[PDB]
């Protein structure tokens, strides 16, 4: 409990823990833990990458969606993480779907959730994160960014006024900014669409002032047709946008799925995602031709997972169903797998493995 130990974690603690508890309380109480400092690797220089207007000091980290709300900024950097993204966080309070909204896929090490984006609103995550303001700037400085992932009310008449709203109350916390296309919980969350949005989006994000001045990404579904792939890429060229975070979780349903819960409505991620994940990163690094920073997520709980992401385009990596199945050690696993197969394939660190299957 105390030593971090990974087979302590991944075969005794977290399963007795995912019999006792439904994953939303199971949710919760990480939340809990984690905000608390309640936790069972130092990270080399060959893990370091500077990407986004930051040194990141590891490229591992945690995927929105676990900390909504901005309640665990600090225990997640205590837990090993080179980067924390909270939210999605959406511009008034809302409660999101009825429960239960959260499903297990055990025998498929992967999840589905339909949450809906529950969230405490900007108003209360802008307090939360002005607390801890000058903390969070020491971090940065040392390479433990914060990113902020921005969504949109159920009940709102203008999509891109709520993503406006939240560059304005939380782009000043954040070093980036995430608009996602594509929670698949969210109503209708063409090109010109996209470029309109992104473009308020960026107009917003330059009128502040330059020391609060964060980058903004794009996330992205794996679910996308070439066209949109296509498209996406010529838009983020077109406007200068700073990133793409791919992917979120797959409205698809894989072939091959064992677990009961497999038809419940809502996005898969895990295992099942993977390599779904890693093609559309190696797609949109082709498409923005290698000059655009990919922070890729989708089913990494090992070094290998995340290396093939760096391979295929990620800067940086992200990951959270595995932390569900695995706990906490799973960070060091990753980052310590991470390491040796970057020195096993001729790597010098993680910035020379970016994007390193393009050029074979
Ligand atoms: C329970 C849960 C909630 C999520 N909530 C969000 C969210 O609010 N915003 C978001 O951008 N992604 C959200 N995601 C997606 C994750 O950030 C990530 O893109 C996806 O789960 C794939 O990574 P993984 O396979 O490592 O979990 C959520 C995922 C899970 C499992
Ligand atoms: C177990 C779990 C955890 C978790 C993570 C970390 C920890 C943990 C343990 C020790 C210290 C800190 C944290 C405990 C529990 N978080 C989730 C998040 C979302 C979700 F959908 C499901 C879960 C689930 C689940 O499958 O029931
Ligand atoms: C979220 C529930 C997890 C239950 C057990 C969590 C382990 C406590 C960590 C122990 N310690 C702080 C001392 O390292
Ligand atoms: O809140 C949610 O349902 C949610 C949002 C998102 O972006 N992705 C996801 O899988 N769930």
């Amino acid at each position: 409990m105390a030593t971090g130990d990974e087979r302590f974690y991944a075969e005794h603690l977290m399963p007795t823990l995912q019999g006792l508890l439904d994953p939303e309380s199971a949710h919760r109480l990480a939340v809990r833990f984690t905000s608390l400092g309640l936790l069972p690797f130092q990270d080399s220089d060959m893990l370091e990458v500077r990407v986004l207007g930051h040194k990141f000091r590891n490229p591992v980290g945690i995927a929105a969606g676990f900390d909504k709300h901005g309640e665990a900024v600090d225990g997640l950097y205590k837990m090993g993480f080179g980067f924390v993204e909270i939210g999605s966080v959406t511009p008034k309070p809302q409660e999101g779907n009825p429960r239960p909204r959260v499903f297990r896929l055990p025998e498929d090490q992967a999840v589905i959730n339909r949450y809906g984006f529950n969230s405490h609103g900007l108003s209360v995550v802008e307090h939360r994160l002005r607390a801890r303001q000058q903390k969070q700037a020491k971090l940065t400085e040392d390479g433990l960014p914060l990113g902020v992932n921005l969504g949109k009310n159920k009940t709102s008449v203008d999509a891109a006024e709520d993503y406006a709203e939240g560059v304005r109350v939380l782009g000043p916390l954040a070093d980036y900014l995430v608009v996602n296309v594509s929670s698949p919980n969210t109503a209708g969350l063409g090109k010109a669409e996209l470029r309109r949005l992104l473009t308020k989006v960026l107009q917003e994000r330059d009128g502040l002032r330059r020391v609060h001045r964060p980058a903004v990404l794009v996330k992205i579904a794996p679910d996308l047709t070439s066209q949109d792939k296509e498209d996406i890429a010529s838009v983020v060229k077109e406007l200068g946008i700073d990133g793409l975070i791919v992917t979120n979780t797959t409205v698809s349903r894989p072939a091959g799925l064992q677990g009961a819960l497999r038809s419940e409505t809502g996005g898969l991620s895990g295992k099942p995602l993977r390599d779904l994940s890693t093609q559309t990163i190696r797609e949109m690094y082709a498409l923005t031709q290698g000059r655009v920073p990919i922070i890729g997520v989708g089913g990494v709980s090992s070094g290998q997972d995340a290396l093939e992401k760096i391979r295929a385009g990620a800067s940086l990596v992200q990951l959270y169903t595995a932390l569900t199945f695995w706990g906490p050690p799973v960070v060091g696993k990753v980052k310590r797998e991470l390491e040796a197969l970057l020195k096993e394939q001729g790597f010098g660190g993680v910035t020379d493995a970016i994007g390193a299957d393009h050029r074979r």
